[PDB]
């Protein structure tokens, strides 16, 4: 499941999401694998990563989903 992401399948998955293609590389460069990617807030989407509001809602919203599906 997502808690064992690689850093690759991460990036590659973020790319996937719609509008969000440009936000492959910042995950990988920042090495959010799959357990990294389950601890993230909206305000480190935002403010750390420096990505807008409607891409940061879609990624959020992903890793809420993940989550809830543990």
């Amino acid at each position: 499941s997502v808690s064992k992401w690689s850093t690759d399948e991460v990036s590659e998955f973020i790319q996937s999401l719609p509008g969000c293609e440009e936000h492959g590389k910042v995950f990988k460069d920042e090495q959010i694998d799959g357990e990294a990617f389950l601890l993230m807030t909206q305000t480190d989407i935002v403010k750390i990563m420096s990505i807008k509001l409607g891409p940061a809602l879609k990624i959020f919203n992903s890793i809420l989903m993940f989550k809830a599906a543990e």
